[PDB]
Order: structure tokens, then C-alpha cells, then sequence
């Protein structure tokens, strides 16, 4: 038999429009600024948006497999992916909001986590849509489709290919290494890339082309880039400004923050939206209001 890609189709939650799904961004905006401790006052921000990364990374151009379409995150299989380890805490923030608003559909609201935490930390809007649709179990991807760290820009071009995206895109998606940080027991690295670990800004490019770089073993015997502020860049991180194309645009987006952030709007949704075909009579996208905005 024939392998044809899957087509999926979105269809927006019935009677839900505009004003319901600003209701839940508000909701996970409200408890990022509450739930203020976590990893060590960082916040939930950077969690929510690896979140939305991993739930959109299983996707494959070539058969339309994975993909945040079907919310397969929450089935014990990618539950439980070593390469997801760490993210059961931002699921665990999510679950109460979903408890409020059960009639969204999981990719959804893994998808609007990553879009919200972007927007509250001061970084640029991100278009939404609607309409990922639940799917079963049996259409959970195996384990092992998300990339690994200790690879150089070879191998970053190559499995970025399979999520259809070309070098600027690449560029732009791995400035989200400005928030959060590595976590040994998850990952087998250690440490952060910059000092403004919860507000988003273009300092990853800024820290890769000012510090001084030494390649270094932690304390998992794994290798990665340590700089006397104390900050780190993992091997991939590291081999955007190895590689002459890479290196390139990192200039670009350091010397631009403005430029950084209109091209990681676009190369963010786009990831998010990957595999989903949105009917001609579906709504625009939306582009939700921050609680500074509306004065909350
Ligand atoms: C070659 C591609 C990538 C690799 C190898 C990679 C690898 C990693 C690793 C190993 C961690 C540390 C996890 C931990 O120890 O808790 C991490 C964290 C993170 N990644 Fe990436 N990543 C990549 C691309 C991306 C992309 C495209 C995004 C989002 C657009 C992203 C967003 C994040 C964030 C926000 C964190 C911090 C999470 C936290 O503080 O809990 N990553 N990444």
C-alpha cells in the first residue's frame, strides 16, 4: 500500500471564537506571574515554550506524522520520551487551566503555552490558530524523532530539513536559548546561556559571538561550551557560529533585535502550525492581547 501523507484537517472547537481563547491566554498569563518560584524564580516561561517546541518537533514533511495536530504529548509513550524529560512540570502547570476549560483540544493549549509565555516575557506577538484535534493513541510517533545536543551544524541543517526549514528559520528558532536553562538530571548539561533567563531578548546571539568559549566536560562527562560569566552553549548552540551560513545570520540578529523578532514570530508559528491543513473558511489567525495590554 501507497504511503500518502495524512491529511489533517483543523476544525475550530464548536461555538468557541476570539474572546474564549483570550480568556485562556489570560488564565496561563495569570499563573505565570503567580507561580513566580519555580526553578529557582525563572518561572514557568521557558518550560511552556520547550513544551510547545517538543510537541511540534516529532513532525515528519515526508508521511505527516507527528506534529502538535494531535496533542500525542499526553499519552505515555511521548510522555515519557527521555528526550522530554524535564517537561512533565509544564504539564502539570497547564492541567488546572485545561480542568478550566476542558473544551480545548490539548494541541491547542499545548501550542497557546508556548505563544503565551513568549508574549508575557516581553518577546514579539506570535499568530495563533485554532483547530488541532485530539487523536488516539495508536497515532502517537515512537520516540526519538526530537534532535540530540552533541551534534555540530550538519546534522542541525539536515534534521531541521525534515521540519521544512531553511538556515534563517534554524537561526531564528534557536535564539529561544535565551530562556531557561540546562538541567543536568534532564539532559546531561548543565547551566544557562545568558543572564536574562525569563525575558526574551536576542542575548543568545549577543553571548555567543562576545564570551570567550572553552570546551569543557561536566559533571555527566558530557562536553560543552563554558564561558568565565558562567554561561554555556551546548555543541548545536556552538555550531551556529562554526558554520559560514549560521554565522551570518547570528550577526544579523545580534546587531538587530527587531529583525531577530519578526523572523522568530513567523519561523515559531510556522513550526506550530506545521502538518495542520486550515480550511478557506477558517478563521485568521489571532493575535491575543497581553495582560499589559489589558491592563491586568
Ligand atoms: C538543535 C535543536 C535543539 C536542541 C539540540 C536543543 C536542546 C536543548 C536541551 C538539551 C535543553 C535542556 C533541557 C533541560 O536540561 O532541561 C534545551 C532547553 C530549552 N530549549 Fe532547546 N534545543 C533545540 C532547539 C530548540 C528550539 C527550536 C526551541 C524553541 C523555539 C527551544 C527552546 C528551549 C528552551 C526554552 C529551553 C529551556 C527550558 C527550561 O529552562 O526548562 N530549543 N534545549
Amino acid at each position: 500500500m501507497i504511503t500518502t501523507p495524512l491529511v489533517h484537517v483543523a476544525s475550530v472547537e464548536k461555538g468557541r471564537s476570539y474572546e474564549d481563547f483570550q480568556k485562556v491566554y489570560n488564565a496561563i498569563a495569570l499563573k505565570l506571574r503567580e507561580d513566580d518560584e519555580y526553578d529557582n524564580y525563572i518561572g514557568y516561561g521557558p518550560v511552556l515554550v520547550r513544551l510547545a517546541w517538543h510537541i511540534s518537533g516529532t513532525w515528519d514533511k515526508h508521511d505527516n506524522t507527528g506534529g502538535s495536530y494531535g496533542g500525542t504529548y499526553r499519552f505515555k509513550k511521548e510522555f515519557n520520551d527521555p528526550s522530554n524529560a524535564g517537561l512533565q512540570n509544564g504539564f502539570k502547570f497547564l492541567e488546572p487551566i485545561h480542568k478550566e476549560f476542558p473544551w480545548i483540544s490539548s494541541g491547542d493549549l499545548f501550542s497557546l503555552g508556548g505563544v503565551t509565555a513568549v508574549q508575557e516575557m516581553q518577546g514579539p506577538k506570535i499568530p495563533w490558530r485554532c483547530g488541532r484535534v485530539d487523536t488516539p493513541e495508536d497515532t502517537t510517533p515512537d520516540n526519538g524523532r526530537l534532535p540530540d545536543a552533541d551534534k555540530d551544524a550538519g546534522y542541525v541543517r539536515t534534521f531541521f530539513q525534515r521540519l521544512n526549514m531553511n538556515d534563517r528559520e534554524v537561526v531564528a528558532l534557536m535564539g529561544a536559548h535565551a530562556l531557561g536553562k540546562t538541567h543536568l538530571k534532564n539532559s546531561g548539561y548543565e547551566g544557562p546561556w545568558g543572564a536574562a533567563n525569563n525575558v526574551f531578548t536576542n542575548e543568545f546571539y549577543l553571548n555567543l559571538l562576545n564570551e570567550d568559549w572553552k570546551l569543557e566536560k561536566n559533571d555527566a562527562n558530557n562536553e560543552q561550551w563554558d564561558s568565565k560569566s558562567g554561561y554555556m552553549m551546548l555543541p548545536t548552540d556552538y555550531s551556529l557560529i562554526q558554520d559560514p551560513k549560521y554565522l551570518s545570520i547570528v550577526k544579523e540578529y545580534a546587531n538587530d533585535q527587531d529583525k531577530f523578532f519578526k523572523d522568530f514570530s513567523k519561523a515559531f508559528e510556522k513550526l506550530l502550525e506545521n502538518g495542520i491543513t486550515f480550511p478557506k473558511d477558517a478563521p485568521s489567525p489571532f493575535i491575543f492581547k497581553t495582560l499589559e495590554e489589558q491592563g491586568l
